[PDB]
DNA sequence: GCCTGACTCGC
DNA sequence: GCGAGTCAGGCA
C-alpha cells in the first residue's frame, strides 16, 4: 500500500515545476526559529521527498521558492513562510492554501491537518498527523522513510483536493474571498509574527516585584482573617474556608461544589473582611501569572521580542486569534492592569508605537445590515451610542442621562454585539431576568429595524442552513431547528451574531491588506506588528507619525463602504500604554 | 503525565 | 458570548 515516490539525494529540475503541491514541514507547535524536518514535492513529473539540508542549502531550489510566478499549493503556508524566514528564504507563489480553504467551506470541522480537510472530500489516503507524531510527551519525528512516506501523502492529498475546494468555494462566491483576502492576509500576518513586538524586560520585572511584595501582604492578611493557612488559590480549599468555617452565605453552586466567582463574592463583601482581600489577591495574581510571568516566559532573549503565532483558521466568526503570547487579552480597564502596555515599546531607537482603532464597528455594520433608520442617523450624527440609545429606551433628553441609565443601555448594545442571552444580560445588570427582557422589548420599539433584521436572520439561517458575512464569509447552525431550548437559543443568537461580528472581522481583514499596500506605495519604513480584534498597531519612525496620522485612519475607513461613516480613532507614544 | 473544571482577562 | 491561559485536583 506504500505510495510511489522518488527519495531524492539531491535537487533535479523536473523538482523545479511551474505548478507543485509543497510540503515545508515544521513539527513543532510553535514554528518560530523551529526546525524544518523534511520536505516533499508533488508535480506533473512525479513525487519527490528532499531533504532540509539539501534541499535549502540549493540555490536552484532556494530560487524556485522564491519565484511567485512559480504557483505552490499548501496547507498552511503561514507556518512554512515564517520557519523559512528564520533561515532567511521567502516563500512565494502559493496560490492555495488548503487550511484557509477548508476555514472558508466550513469552520466548524476544526480541520487542522491536511487529514482531516481531505476527508471532506471521502479522501482518506493520507494519515492524520496525531498518528503519525504522536501526542504529548510521546510526540516524536518518526524515522526517514515513514515521515517521507507521510509528507508524500499530504502533498499528492493537496495536488488532488485543489480542484475539488476551489469548486465548492466558487457555488459559495467564497472564492475571491480565499485568494483576494485570506490568502493575502496569511503573508501579512508572517511578516508581522516575524517582526515580532519589542518587550521591555526590565520594566516587567521591576512590575513582578512590586506584585509580588503586595501579593505577600495580602497573602498574609488573608491567613490572619482565615486564622490559618490555606491554598488561595484553590476553589475548593478557598470555599471550605469561606462557606464552612465562617459560614458566609452561599449564593451560588458549581456541579463541582461551591462557586468563588468574583461577582459571587463581590456581594459577600459585607459579611467579612477576608473577601476582599481575597478580590484584591485574585487580581493581583492574575496579573502576575498570567501577563508577568506569562509575558516573559515567551519572550526570545536573543532579539527581546515576544512573536506570537494568529490562528487565522479558529473561529467561527472569522476573526484572527493569537497565541504564545496572546496579545488580544492584554489589561486595559484597570490602572494597575494597563500599565502592561508599558512594557511593549518599538523595535528601534527614534521610533514610536502607532495604534489606530474603529469606534462602534459592529454597531455600525448593524446599522448597515439593519437598515434601521433611527441607528443610521444616530452613526451619521456621530453621537454617544451608547448616551443615544439611553435617552430612546428611557423616553428622557440628553440632560437626562444618568450614568447609570447609560451603563445600562451600554451593556445592552453590548448584548447585541456579541450575542449575549437575555438570562446574560441580567446577570451582567445584576436584574431579573423579566426585567431584561423587558428591556430589550424596549430597546426593539426604539430600533424596529434591529428586531427587524434578528428576526429575519434567524428565518433565513432556517432556510439556507447557513448565515453569511458581508464578503461571503459563512457559518452553519444546524442547531437552529434543535428541539432544545438552550441548544436552539444558542442557535439563534449565533445566527443574528455572526453576521455583525464576522462581517467587521472581514472589513479589519480587507483594511490590513489595503494597509500594507499603501504602506509599500508611499516608501514608508512603518509596520504592522499586532491586530486586536478592532485596532492595528504598529511601529514606525517619529518622522512618519504626521503622515501615518492622515494616512492609516483613511485606510481603514475606506476598506469598505456602508451606509454608515466608519470611524477610526489614533494615537501615539513610547509605548502601546502611551498610544491612548 | 493527562483531562477537567473553575476562574479571569480583552474583545 | 469567545478565545487564551493559569492553577488544582483527580486520574492511568
Ligand atoms: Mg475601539
Amino acid at each position: 500500500a506504500k505510495m510511489a515516490f522518488t527519495l531524492a539525494d539531491r535537487v533535479t529540475e523536473e523538482m523545479l515545476a511551474d505548478k507543485a503541491a509543497l510540503v515545508v514541514e515544521v513539527v513543532e507547535e510553535n514554528y518560530h526559529d523551529a526546525p524544518i524536518v523534511g520536505i516533499a514535492v508533488v508535480n506533473e513529473h512525479g513525487r519527490f521527498f528532499l531533504r532540509p539540508e539539501t534541499a535549502l542549502a540549493d540555490p536552484q531550489f532556494v530560487a524556485w521558492l522564491g519565484d511567485e510566478t512559480k504557483k505552490k499549493s499548501m496547507f498552511d503556508s503561514k507556518r512554512a513562510a515564517v520557519a523559512l524566514k528564520w533561515k532567511g528564504i521567502e516563500l512565494c507563489g502559493v496560490s492555495f492554501d488548503l487550511l484557509l480553504a477548508a476555514y472558508l467551506l466550513d469552520p466548524a470541522q476544526g480541520v487542522d491537518d491536511v487529514a482531516a480537510a481531505a476527508k471532506m472530500k471521502q479522501y482518506e489516503a493520507v494519515r492524520p498527523d496525531e498518528a503519525v507524531y504522536g501526542k504529548g510527551a510521546k510526540r516524536a519525528v518518526p524515522d526517514e522513510p515513514v515521515l517521507a512516506e507521510h509528507l508524500v501523502r499530504k502533498a499528492a492529498a493537496i495536488w488532488a483536493l485543489e480542484r475539488p475546494f476551489l469548486d465548492e468555494l466558487r457555488r459559495n462566491e467564497q472564492d475571491r474571498l480565499l485568494v483576494e483576502l485570506e490568502q493575502p492576509l496569511s503573508s501579512i500576518l508572517a511578516e508581522m509574527e516575524f517582526a515580532g513586538v519589542k518587550v521591555d524586560t526590565k520594566r516587567l520585572e521591576q512590575m513582578g516585584e512590586e506584585l509580588a511584595e503586595q501579593l505577600r501582604t495580602v497573602e498574609q492578611r488573608i491567613y490572619e482573617l482565615a486564622g490559618q493557612e490555606f491554598n488561595i488559590n484553590s476553589p475548593k480549599q478557598l470555599g471550605v474556608i469561606l462557606f464552612e468555617k465562617l459560614q458566609l452565605p452561599v449564593l451560588k453552586k458549581s456541579k463541582t461544589g461551591y462557586s468563588t466567582s468574583a461577582d459571587v463574592l463581590e456581594k459577600l463583601a459585607p459579611y467579612h473582611e477576608i473577601v476582599e482581600n481575597i478580590l484584591h489577591y485574585r487580581q493581583l495574581g492574575k496579573l502576575q501569572s498570567t501577563y508577568i510571568e506569562g509575558l516573559l516566559k515567551v519572550v526570545r532573549p536573543d532579539t527581546k521580542k515576544v512573536h506570537t503565532i494568529f490562528n487565522q483558521a479558529l473561529t467561527q466568526t472569522g476573526r484572527l486569534s493569537s497565541t504564545e503570547p496572546n496579545l488580544q487579552n492584554i489589561p486595559i480597564r484597570l490602572e494597575e492592569g494597563r500599565k502592561i502596555r508599558q512594557a511593549f515599546v518599538p523595535s528601534e531607537s527614534d521610533w514610536l508605537i502607532f495604534a489606530a482603532d474603529y469606534s462602534q464597528i459592529e454597531l455600525r455594520v448593524l446599522a448597515h445590515i439593519a437598515e434601521d433608520d433611527n441607528l443610521m442617523e444616530a452613526f451619521r450624527r456621530d453621537l454617544d451610542i451608547h448616551t443615544k440609545t439611553a435617552m430612546d429606551i428611557f423616553q428622557v433628553s440628553e440632560d437626562e442621562v444618568t450614568p447609570n441609565m447609560r451603563r445600562q443601555a451600554k451593556a445592552v448594545n453590548f448584548g447585541i454585539v456579541y450575542g449575549i442571552s437575555d438570562y446574560g444580560l441580567a446577570q451582567n445588570l445584576n436584574i431579573s431576568r423579566k426585567e431584561a427582557a423587558e428591556f430589550i422589548e424596549r430597546y426593539f420599539e426604539s430600533f424596529p429595524g434591529v428586531k427587524r433584521y434578528m428576526e429575519n436572520i434567524v428565518q433565513e439561517a432556517k432556510q439556507k442552513g447557513y448565515v453569511t458575512t458581508l464578503l461571503h464569509r459563512r457559518r452553519y447552525l444546524p442547531d437552529i431547528t434543535s428541539r432544545n431550548f438552550n441548544v436552539r437559543s444558542f442557535a439563534e443568537r449565533m445566527a443574528m451574531n455572526t453576521p455583525i461580528q464576522g462581517s467587521a472581522a472581514d472589513i479589519i481583514k480587507k483594511a490590513m491588506i489595503d494597509l500594507n499596500a499603501r504602506l509599500k506605495e508611499e516608501r514608508l519604513q512603518a509596520r504592522l506588528l499586532l491586530q486586536v480584534h478592532d485596532e492595528l498597531i504598529l511601529e514606525a519612525p517619529k518622522e512618519e507619525m504626521e503622515r501615518l496620522c492622515r494616512l492609516v485612519p483613511e485606510v481603514m475607513e475606506q476598506a469598505v463602504t456602508l451606509r454608515v461613516p466608519l470611524k477610526v480613532d489614533y494615537h501615539y507614544g513610547s509605548t502601546w500604554y502611551d498610544a491612548k
